[PDB]
């Protein structure tokens, strides 16, 4: 019902996978380092209430009739709903407040990519809010009320829901499926990994930059799916395509969805293949993304996708090889990359005293 | 998890309880083949009678012919109905084609003009729509997409909106929710046990003058944004004045409970509840049925946000065209724009087994 805000690292990252996604990147306004820490702490004082499921502030009403609400009141009568809060700082964050040399060696900008699109206006931002819920509306609550609390210090740039499992319905001992209709999740860092988690999620103190150390690094795609062609595509097409059979999800030749896969069977061009960690000389990611549809274009089209997001210790080693791994991918025919951005995601909350980005400023 | 039933008098998905997400579609007509149409029609139905059970429409997602495309697009593999309803109606232009005009209901009466009103034509109109409400979005989703695929080619997407959440009550003895500017939203709707104001105000009758339309009802829909940074910097007494209700309990002014009966004559002139009020407009009464929607940022530093507006009536010139015509003062108007439209007829529901959609207009 409610994930403990506080922890050596922050909520949201290695923490079970909630239902639905409310991500926004912002810009910062201000050149004033006072006033942006100032802004950060009151940042922290409002994740705790909302995380705990009560309102903003002095509350959604009941005060002085003649000034307007602290919380705007959306979410009063629901529960936290699993809320979590994560931040982030981009790359441009560090040219303000003289951070230019605190930037992380492994917040690395990304290359462009065979086939990208990037859209500028859903890419990039100083720094960002991953809200996950189980509920959409608290979701959208915590973004609306942040972005109220830091006006005229931050604007949005931009702004994506998306929604994984529906757990008022689904089992947790099931796979869901991404909008292509294949399972999508069976071979992944799974929070009960510790072990991989130190080793290929979380920064360590010796990796260069210790402010870090705790954190991890953040790679967001938004990446379009064309839904009428893959439709179109004969059930063997798009099996060819992952190295997975549609029904059960079993790598080809196998029989169950779980049976490690035999990378010699499937076509080289194959998705699972080439974004295995064996084809990638270990490299292995912690995915945590969300479907979306966002209605249909002037086309008749379905805008509707992946936004894909991925955790790794250090993006030289962790998406930038396996996205590259994938520059002849089949899957490739099918998507389009139009979105992106990197972000840091400092280490957690220690206490009721400590503040987000406490260990940068 | 339940199935909500398929068969009945009336489509479901009107007096339903209110589902939690919304996917509506408009479509437009890219045949003049009435038998292409019919058979659309037909083969509509058959899914939707699928989708709504939890099944695969067709010969299902997997283990057809390798060299076929699979009947079913397959995201809804292993996912329970989820209260899944399908909902049709017909767009006012449908009538100029397949030669329907003469049965054009008089009740789909094109909305006049309203002060404010800044449509835009893309999100607009539209010869026909499926309303999918469901509990999970990818239920919703995948009942839309693969109703489209069905009618590529005799059919094609005008527009669609997505509603992440409701704003509306059908069930008032479940909490009313709470819409994008904090307000209980659907505490004085008209609910599904209510049968009797269902037929007074919801359902069209045989004596109404369009016979084929006994039994369905005629949809509203408005695109309605919300300028939220001039709301979020309004004083509470302000917000609570706009509506007359209180924003905590939601409570008619100097009442105490949210369901006690509002006395409108302590509410200011223009207050939204006493404007709207069926005592304000001659007894003139809505089935609300909306659903919040965000969809993205504005480019300008903040999130877009609005309610997507439904409205179920007996005759559209007595339900919804002079609550709406009596809102003109309204001080909610300060904070809104309405910026897409369209009305539709839904007609009766699906009989049974051997029945189809719109088997009674043609
Ligand atoms: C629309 C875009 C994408 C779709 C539909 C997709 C789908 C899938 C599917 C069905 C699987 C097999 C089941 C599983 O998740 O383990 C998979 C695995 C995987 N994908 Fe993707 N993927 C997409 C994009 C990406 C991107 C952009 C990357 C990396 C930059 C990526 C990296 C991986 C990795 C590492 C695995 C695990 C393979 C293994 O170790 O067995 N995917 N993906
Ligand atoms: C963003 C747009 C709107 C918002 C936020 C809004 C909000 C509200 C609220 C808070 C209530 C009070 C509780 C309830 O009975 O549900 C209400 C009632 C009502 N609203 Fe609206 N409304 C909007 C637009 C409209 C429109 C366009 C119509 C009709 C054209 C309408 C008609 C009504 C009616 C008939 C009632 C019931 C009045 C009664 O019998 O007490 N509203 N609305």
């Amino acid at each position: 019902s409610a994930v403990p805000f506080h922890g050596a690292h922050q909520a949201g990252i290695a923490t079970p996978v909630q239902d639905r996604l409310h991500f926004a990147a912002f810009d910062v306004t201000t050149e004033d380092r006072a006033a942006f820490v100032a802004l950060l702490k009151e940042w922290t004082a409002a994740a705790r209430r909302l995380t705990a499921g009560h309102a903003v502030g002095e509350g959604a009403y009941g005060g002085l009739p003649e000034a307007p609400p602290d919380d705007t009141g959306e979410a009063l009568g629901l529960k936290p709903s699993r809320l979590t809060l994560t931040i982030g700082f981009g790359p441009s964050l560090f040219t303000r407040f003289g951070l230019a040399d605190l930037r992380p060696e492994a917040l690395a900008d990304l290359p462009k990519f065979p086939g990208d699109n990037l859209d500028r206006a859903r890419s990039g931002g100083d720094l960002c809010v991953q809200a996950c819920a189980d509920d959409p509306q608290v979701a959208v609550h915590a973004i609306r009320n942040l972005a109220r609390i830091g006006f005229g210090k931050v604007v949005v740039r931009w702004s994506q829901l998306g929604f994984g499992k529906t757990s008022s319905t689904t089992p947790d001992k099931q796979t869901p499926r991404n909008l292509l209709g294949f399972k999508d999740g069976t071979r992944n860092i799974a929070g009960t990994e510790k072990d991989r988690l130190d080793r290929f999620v979380w920064a360590a103190e010796k990796d260069g930059t210790p402010w870090m150390t705790g954190g991890s690094y953040l790679v967001a795609r938004r990446i379009r799916m064309h839904i009428e062609t893959w439709d179109r595509a004969s059930l063997q097409e798009q099996e060819d395509v992952f190295g997975r059979d549609k029904g059960e999800g079993a790598p080809v030749g196998k029989a169950k969805e779980r049976d490690e896969p035999f990378l010699k069977a499937m076509k080289p061009d194959a998705h699972v293949r080439l974004a295995h960690p064996d084809s990638n000389g270990g490299a292995t990611l912690l995915r945590r993304g969300y479907s979306f549809t966002d209605g249909t274009d002037g086309l008749g089209r379905l805008d509707a996708g992946l936004f894909f997001l991925a955790y790794q210790r250090d993006i030289r080693t962790g998406f930038v090889p396996v996205q590259r791994n994938l520059a002849t991918d089949a899957l490739n025919e099918y998507i389009q990359h139009v979105g992106s951005a990197v972000f840091a995601v400092p280490p957690g909350v220690r206490d009721a005293d400590d503040w987000w980005g406490s260990t940068l400023f």
